[PDB]
Order: C-alpha cells, then structure tokens, then sequence
C-alpha cells in the first residue's frame, strides 16, 4: 500500500542515522579543525577529544533507532516495490526525534510536561468523568496518552507521522524498562553552551515503567492519518490533502461524530493549513457538554509557505467531487488567540471555562542547572465546553 | 571600489522594491486564502478583508520609510540602469528583518531590551574606565551604542558589513531627524503568537533620541579584515592582503581601551580570528565586555570556503565548525590571550527586536552570556 512505502522510507532512514549524522554533524567538523593554523588548534587542544565523543554519541543514537526500526519489522512485510529509499527530509525528522523522545520519555523534561499537566489533570480529575473517552490530535509519541490512560480514561491518539508512529509503537508496547535506554539528543545542537560536556549530556528513557492498558481500565488507541480526514465533519468541509471522501474515512467520520468527552490539542492547533478545519472537527467530534483543552503557542507552519494545493466541494446531488481549486494557499488564516476562542464561542457552540496567556514552556528543552538553550514559547491555554 | 558601489546599489534597489515585495510575499496568497474557503468559513472570519486592508496600509508605509532611506543615499550615489545587480530574496527579506532592526534600536518601546546591555555597560564604564576612552563596537548594527556611548563622552568606532545596515546607518545618524518623526509597522511580517491581531499592526515612531561628547567613525568592512592581526592569520573571505587592509590593521593594534561585542561574537565561522581580533586591538589594560547569545551563525550551514597563505591553499574550509561554549571563550582568552576575567553572568534572559505590547506573547528571547574580561 502507500502506507507501506512511507513506512518503508522511514524504517530506512531509522537505519541510515548513524551515517547521515556523521556526515552531517561530524566530518566537516573534523575538516574545520583540519584546516585552521595550528597556532589556533592550540588554542582548543581538546577538539578531537570532543569529536570523539560526538562520534559515540552519533553511535549510541544509532542503537536506539535501529532498535526502533528491528521492533517495526517485526510486524511488516513489505513488498519488493515497497522498499523505497529516503529522503533528506526523512533523514532530518530522524534526527530531530531525538528532541521529541527526550521531551516525551525523560525525567529531566517533566517540568516542561508539567505546563500542561498541572493545568489539566486537576480539572480532569475533579470535573469531568473517569472514564471518559479522549482524543489526542497530533499526539507525538504518545506520552500524554500514557497519562491520561493510566488515570483511567480511554484514550485516542491520532498521528499522520510515521517517524512519530514507529517510535510510538517502540515505546509503548516493546516492555521497555525504566531507564533502560541511554540516548544523546543534544548533539545536533552546537549552540548556548554554558559547558560543551553539557551538549554529550547521556539521557535515560523512559523515565518510566509499563503498565497495562486494561479493558474498562482506561485503553489507548490510535488513528494513523490526517485529523481531519479521520474525525471531520461528513458535509460542508472543503476536500483537500487532508480531508478525502474515501468511503473508509466517510465512515471513521461517520462514527466520529459526538463520540468523545475530551478533545486535547498539545502544541498542535497551529500544525494545520486550515485552523478553521480544526475547529470544525473538534466541533464534530465532541458530543454536547464535552470539553476541548488547548495548550500551546501560536506558531503557524505554513506562514512562510508559498506553495499551493488543490481543493474541492462535495456535489450534493451527484456526491462527486466539484468546485476545483488548484490555487488553495497554505498560508493564511494565522488567527489570534482571542479570534480562535471567539469563533469557538460564537460560532461553534463553546462555552469558555478556562484561559490562560503567556504561558513559558520549552520544547525539548536542555534543563541542566546551567541551561541557556532557548527559552520556549509564550504558549495559550484554554478551555472551551461544547453546548 | 567598484564592487563595493554595485553592492550599495543593489541595496537601495532592495529599499526601493520594500512595497512589492511585501504585497508579493505576506499579502497576496492571504486574499487568495480569503477568497479560496468556503462561504461558511468566510462567515467564521468577518474582519479579515479589513485586516488585510490594513495590512496593505502598513505596507504602504514601511515603503514610504524604506524610500526614504533610500533617496537619502540616492543623494551620494549615480549608478547606471544595467550596471545594477537585482536584488534576491535574500537582500529582500534581510531588508524586512531591517523594520525588526530599527525597532530595536531607535524606538522607545524596546529601552527595557537594550537596558539588558546598557544598565550593566554603563555603570562599568562610568566607574572604572578613562573618561574620553576610545570604544570599538563590532557588528554595530544601525549604531545605537556608538550614540549612547559617544554621548557618554567617550570617542566610539563602530564597525559592520552588512549594507543595510549601513545605509539605515547613515539615514538614523546623519540625516536631520527629529525624534519620533517616523512612522513604521515593525512586526507586520510576523503571523504568530499574537493575542490579539492588532497588535501585529502596533504602529511605532522613531527615532527615539537625535543623533545630533565623543566622536563617532564606522569601519565598513568585516571585522577581522579592517583589525586582525597582519601576521599569521589565514586568508579568507573575512580576511584580506590588500595594502589597504595592511595598513589599516597595522593601525589598529593596541589602538582601542573597549571592545564592546554585543550580539556579535557568534556570527563568524571562526570565533578565533574573533578572539585574535579583540586581543590584538586592545591596549594592555583595554577592557571586552561581551552580550549576547552563543547562536552560531555558520552550525548548519554545509558549504565550504577557500583560504590560502602567503609569506609575502586550501579550498575545502569548511563554514561550520568552532562552536564554543562560554567556559570555553572564556577560558581561551584567559589561557591563551592574557586576559583576566572580571565581570560574568550566564542565562540572562534578553529579546531581540521583541514585541513588548500589553498582551505580547512573542518569542521570549535569548538566554545571553555577559563577561568583562580585561587584557594584560
Ligand atoms: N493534520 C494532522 N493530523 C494529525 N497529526 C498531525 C497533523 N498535523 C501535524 N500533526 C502532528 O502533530 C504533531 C505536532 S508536534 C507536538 C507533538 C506532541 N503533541 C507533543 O506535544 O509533544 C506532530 O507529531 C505532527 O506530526
Ligand atoms: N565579520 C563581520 N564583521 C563586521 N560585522 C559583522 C560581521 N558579521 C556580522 N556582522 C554584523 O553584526 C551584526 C549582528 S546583529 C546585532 C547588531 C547590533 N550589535 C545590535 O545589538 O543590535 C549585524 O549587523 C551583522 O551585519
Ligand atoms: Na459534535
């Protein structure tokens, strides 16, 4: 299927790591220190040693996705047209999955996980039922869903990345052990240091251990595909890359309507080219009195995106595709905070009950004592209720 | 000489097409997007041909800023029609970034944020350093320090390459302007992290001082080329042999009492030309105080230079590479340079041209590095 070949590109690039980085981080800094007058080399004696350790580093980071993607193959069988080889933007989502493993499986990045769950599971906890059924658009690796599940909600998680899925299936179902992997997820980062050693920081994953999910327990599941596409609404949503009217997703969507309690976007609301489509599907998917909790900031993915897609109407006499547009901007649409809650409020049928501005919280952030790596983001938080 | 005219022609000609451009670049696909959802989404968003409107108005006056500056320069400089290299996308957004730039130095809203430098900066000089002192700023920007300094007193030589910023330069130092006599829209080529959308619109006057007690001078040129030492530093692209080069550099030795690096000593592929730099233009006794982020310009960058030596080759040198830590500078000038380290505070929180409004939630900033250390 296509599916398979995208898996395919992604399990090769899991095995690629360790010579891409090399090539990308190491050898023209080894080149560098090759070329500058000697006079300046002793002016950094240790260099090579340093080097050195990068290129363990590089080496250990190589288990970890290799690892990752023998675990896949355990449960793949491709075909020979499947196999198709990477790209360079693969090889780059590789790389930076280091930075979302250490955000989303290690104990030094809790607090950073704490911005939003000091703020939501006191309000899950006392106001709205356990268990309930919850869904997590864009959810990563899928930490959160462990949180949530484990207080006992059924939990739903919805991802169109396959880096993201590969190392989400890893991490939940391979019966890791706490601290069982030692990873190095800053080296691809040259720039802050306090103290260089800082950069070949060794980091434990995960900081935790596993845990059933049980049936009436609190479970988690997973739509592999476009938000949209799985839970939007079945009528007046404009037909795009990421809303199809295969009958598959016409169905998903069909038994998506009113089907969850809570709907938690995390570093999410800003992915899309349509913010409008993600309010109506949060609309769609939430029953009456059910609750959309939103943290983030408001960093828009397509701001600078000059390209163009295609997009269609649905005939409703004939239910055939209608209405081409093949000049559809992905930019655009970059609201505010306070339009995203005023058309929620005015047009969707919201109540607010919770909001909060100008949160500071990183994004697999360094937290060493003397961390000056970048601050993090100004992040919203909300909570609006269905009715 | 005749690069260096086709350069600052090009430039201007970046200042000239500010309007297009923006109208091309953040305006155009957004009515696109507008007209291209359906009518029910329109309904979702009732004010936004009005904020595009406005956006186009805003647009409309940065250009009439940008050809201001522009025509200034145009009053020193004739260049033929074909002789004019046209502007790429690169000249065209560092000329956006430019609105960022005169924001943060010559608007009133941003005084918290150069008060990071400042508040720690002038108490120093005041109380331990020689009235009328002679002060270099590297990658002075539009030149805000060399004003603030040179009130102060003391005699300051600013230094940059970039043409827009020399330009804008020339335009906030030497034409008449009187304080807060312009009008510009400094954050409309930013799309997120807005609370509310006006403010992306927020208007802002400069300048905030006049310009017109020290002198003030610009070397235009790199760095290392107009003050590096004459003798065992590598050929590059930010190093010449030229006898112009010579001499200047042979002047330069132990020719300043500061050197004040201030979002500077990260922007070069390799910081120890920068550190050569700093010891060999100071005096014995001559003070560097550094701020700013360790934000190395070069660390993605794959592409490789050439540099050679003569007595009086290699074409592989890398970009990347050199990305030190603060202990490790530090440590370097201290170790190597004969210097003694006298002022240091790390993570220091500091923006950088930062929407500064009631309900900002603009980036934060920087976490900056701040050291004095002094030369012996
Ligand atoms: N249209 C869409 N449908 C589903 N997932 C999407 C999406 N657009 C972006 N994503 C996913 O949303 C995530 C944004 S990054 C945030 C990941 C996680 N929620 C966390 O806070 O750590 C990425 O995993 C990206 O692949
Ligand atoms: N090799 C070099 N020689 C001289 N100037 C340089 C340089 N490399 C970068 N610069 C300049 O250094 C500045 C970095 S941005 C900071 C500008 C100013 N000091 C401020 O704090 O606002 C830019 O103006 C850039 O053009
Ligand atoms: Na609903």
């Amino acid at each position: 299927q296509r599916e398979n070949k995208a898996v395919a590109r992604v399990i090769i690039s899991f095995l690629k790591y360790e010579e891409y980085a090399l090539k990308e981080i190491y050898n023209l800094r080894v080149k560098k220190w090759a070329s500058i007058s000697d006079r300046q080399k002793d002016m950094v004696p240790n260099y090579t040693k340093y080097l050195a350790n990068l290129k363990a580093a590089i080496i250990e980071n190589g288990k970890f996705f290799r690892s990752v993607a023998e675990y896949a193959l355990q449960s793949i069988s491709f075909e020979p047209g499947e196999i198709v080889q990477p790209n360079d933007l693969d090889m780059s989502k590789t790389c930076s999955l280091l930075t979302q493993v250490y955000r989303e499986w290690s104990a030094e990045a809790i607090s950073e996980r704490n911005c939003l769950n000091s703020r939501l599971v006191p309000f899950l906890k006392t106001l709205s039922p356990p268990k309930a059924d919850i869904l997590i658009p864009g959810c990563g690796t899928g930490r959160l869903l462990v949180d949530l599940s484990r207080m006992g909600y059924n939990c739903e998680g919805n991802e169109f990345s396959y880096h993201m899925l590969l190392v989400s299936q890893y991490m939940l179902n391979a019966g890791l052990l706490q601290n069982q992997i030692i990873i190095y997820p800053f080296i691809h980062c040259f720039s802050h240091w306090k103290k260089i050693e800082d950069q070949l920081s060794p980091i434990k994953v995960p900081d935790i251990e596993a845990w059933s999910s049980n049936k009436g327990m609190g479970s988690m599941s997973i739509c592999a595909g476009s938000f949209v596409d799985c839970y939007g609404r079945n009528q007046g949503t404009k037909i795009s890359s990421h809303y199809t009217f295969s009958r598959r997703m016409q169905l998903s969507r069909a038994k998506a309507e009113n089907s969850k309690d809570v709907v938690v976007t995390n570093f999410f609301i800003d992915t899309g080219s349509n913010i409008l489509d993600y309010l109506d599907t949060i609309g769609h998917v939430l029953k009456p009195g059910g609750i959309w909790c939103n943290f983030g900031p408001l960093l828009y993915h397509f701001e600078n995106d000059h390209g163009v897609e295609t997009t269609y109407e649905v005939n409703p006499y004939s239910g055939f595709q209608d209405k081409i547009n093949d000049y559809t901007p992905l930019m655009g649409l970059e609201l505010s905070s306070d339009d995203i809650i005023s058309i929620a409020t005015n047009h969707l049928d919201f109540e607010l009950i919770r909001r909060e501005s100008g949160i500071l919280c990183g994004y697999g952030r360094y937290a060493g004592p003397e961390s000056c790596a970048m601050p993090g983001y100004m992040c919203h938080y909300w909570i609006l209720k269905s009715n």
